[PDB]
DNA sequence: AAAAATCAA
């Protein structure tokens, strides 16, 4: 059924480090020293565990990348927090417009607490430094807003024998708040049929993205 | 049976 296809599809899209992943608890994350499995993903989808994925494979390539638009911590508790909610969507729309201009297919996710991820998926892994560079240059094009932080995963160009950074992946439960992390549309409205959205997500071409790095870098 | 908690920039 569609939900079973979603299990296999999730594993292909959020494919990072081969042999380590992460789970969220209340106050941190913890590495799990083995490959992610189907049972891990069923536990993600049901709320029994919350998965985070290390983006960098052992050869310092990534199969996906993400912007992380956040409300700054000290803006969170304000009574006019709705302003910085708007601002976070303003910054996300600007980034997305640039990404569309570069024909980079991407998807929005409400992260279950204080912001949004913009997910970028690749059919074949690409060098972590190349996508990171593209994402940094695109950020350098847009106006920012007060109280918003934009973060770029991958955070590393290379592991140097380490794990790198991980990102909490969608369709799970945010352990800081108990709310589902869900895909949203271009207007930030929650998609009703998440499973089907997941099964329609498209991968960018590594060949195109590789060409785009040389192009932006202008050699 | 449940409490405890990693790893990075
Ligand atoms: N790897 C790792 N990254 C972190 C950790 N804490 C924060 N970050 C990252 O740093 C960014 C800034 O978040 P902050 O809210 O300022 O994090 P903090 O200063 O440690 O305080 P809290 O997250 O509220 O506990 C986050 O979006 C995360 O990407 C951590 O303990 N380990
Ligand atoms: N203590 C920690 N240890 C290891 N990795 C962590 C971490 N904290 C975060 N990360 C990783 C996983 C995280 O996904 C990412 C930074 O995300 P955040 O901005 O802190 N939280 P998110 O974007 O997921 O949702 P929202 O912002 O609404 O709270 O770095
Ligand atoms: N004076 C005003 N006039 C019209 N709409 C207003 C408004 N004040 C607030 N709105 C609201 C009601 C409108 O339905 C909503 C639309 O604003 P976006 O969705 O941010 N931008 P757009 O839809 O034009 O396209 P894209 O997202 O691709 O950029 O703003
Ligand atoms: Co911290
Ligand atoms: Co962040
Ligand atoms: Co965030
Ligand atoms: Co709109």
């Amino acid at each position: 059924g569609p939900s079973q296809n979603a299990i296999k599809r999730f594993m292909t899209l959020f494919s990072g480090r081969e042999d380590v992943f992460s789970i969220q608890y209340e106050g941190g994350y913890r590495p799990i020293r083995r490959p992610l499995n189907f049972q891990d993903i069923k536990n993600h989808f049901s709320g029994k565990k919350t998965l985070g994925i290390y983006l960098l494979k052992k050869n310092d390539t990534v199969k996906f990348a993400a912007y992380d638009i956040d409300i700054k911590k000290h803006y969170l508790n304000r009574e006019d927090k709705f302003v910085y909610e708007e601002n976070s969507k303003k910054v996300a729309k600007r980034l997305s417009r640039e990404l569309n201009l570069e024909n980079i297919t991407h998807y929005f996710e409400f992260t279950g607490n204080r912001g949004y991820h913009i997910w970028i998926f690749f059919d074949i892994p690409v060098s972590a430094y190349k996508i990171k560079y593209i994402m940094e240059k695109i950020l350098d094009r847009i106006e920012l807003e007060e109280g918003i932080d934009v973060e770029i995963f991958p955070k590393q160009t290379s592991l140097n024998g380490g794990l790198g950074n991980l990102i909490k992946v969608p369709l799970g439960v945010h352990k800081k708040t108990g709310k589902k992390c869900l895909f949203v549309d271009n207007d930030f409205n929650v998609i009703e049929n998440q499973i089907e959205f997941l099964n329609n997500i498209k991968e960018n071409k590594a060949t195109e993205i590789n060409k785009l790095f040389r192009e932006i870098f202008n050699e």
